[PDB]
């Protein structure tokens, strides 16, 4: 009767004062002291690995539900997965505009990835299947992922601003990175 | 000598906060009163329009100052181009943050957009050749000018993060925005 009160504080406040927060605000809102935030996350980062695999979660939870279990193209179910991602961004800004600062803060441990990529067995396979090897080497994956999200975190922008347009902003956007990141 | 500390802070401040970033704060940081920054620009609009040109034409000087006429392949001459740009933006963080900002803001006027365009008559040329039709096009233009912000964006902050690897994610980047951007 709290714990997801201190995750929807936090996301609240990474979300509109980066990664940089301030835990006296963040009291203020989950109802708490100091050291019970750190009853529940031990330390600043672990609340950096927990939120976002519970902000994480989320987007998968809702991703996974929408997933037309029957189609076979690796762009077509790469093109309906953008979608569910986009609809999910638009739909949860703050909580999207706080995952965005999280999964590019280096503040993540490894297995938090490993949470976040088996979270979804069906997209893993996939990327494997259609994502330039240099996308997926240790070296350059953070890019991969970084140059993924700026991507969709465009096509949001326009989307929200010009509605009437949305559909072929997502569109555009979704061709746009599957030539960026994908075999020819 | 005000106008250039206003721009200066104008600068600072949209890097931070966008457009949204207070006027009374780009005043106080320029050490300016907040009437002095509205007899120079009568808007908020009108001070964001000249910081716009201010900066491209910062930005163009250093891009036609670092052009090799001895470039005669395409592809080759658009590579150069990149590595300006982003050097550009390596150098100047602040500059390049607030630029993209603005650019993407839907408060530029015709003139501004149409009086930027026309600094780099070559490069601008260029890109009509290059660039998918599409992008180029009355609906859609401002749409591929965010997606080439963001993934010139995406490729900066990686390699002033990681600089041991900046020639990379250069390379990796324009390699990205040709595939997403240009025409076969
Ligand atoms: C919070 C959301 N976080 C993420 C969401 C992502 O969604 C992705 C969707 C995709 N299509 C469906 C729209 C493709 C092709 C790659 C994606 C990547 C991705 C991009 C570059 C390299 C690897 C991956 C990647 O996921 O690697 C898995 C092996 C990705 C990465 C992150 C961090
Ligand atoms: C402050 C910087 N402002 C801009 C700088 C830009 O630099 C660009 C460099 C390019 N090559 C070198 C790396 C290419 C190919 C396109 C570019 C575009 C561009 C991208 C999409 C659609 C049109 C254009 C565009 O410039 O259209 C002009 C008609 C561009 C756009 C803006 C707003």
């Amino acid at each position: 009767d709290k714990k997801q009160a201190l995750l929807e504080a936090a996301t609240q406040a990474i979300a509109q004062s980066g990664i940089a927060a301030s835990t006296a605000v963040i009291a203020r809102n989950a109802g708490v002291a100091e050291g019970t935030l750190f009853r529940y996350f031990a330390t600043k980062d672990e609340l950096i690995n927990t939120l976002y695999l519970h902000l994480k979660q989320d987007l998968c939870q809702s991703m996974i539900m929408e997933l037309d279990r029957s189609i076979t193209d690796a762009k077509m179910m790469t093109r309906f997965i953008w979608n569910s991602y986009i609809s999910w961004g638009l739909n949860h800004p703050a909580r999207h505009r706080a995952i965005r600062q999280l999964a590019v803060s280096e503040k993540l441990t490894k297995e938090t990835e490993q949470r976040a990529d088996d979270m979804f067995p069906e997209l893993r396979d996939l990327c494997h299947r259609s994502v330039l090897m240099v996308f997926m080497s240790d070296e350059y994956r953070a890019f991969g992922d970084g140059l993924f999200l700026a991507l969709a975190e465009t096509t949001m922008d326009f989307a929200a601003r010009d509605p009437a347009r949305a559909g072929e902003y997502i569109a555009l956007g979704f061709e746009a990175m599957w030539r960026a990141l994908t075999r020819e």
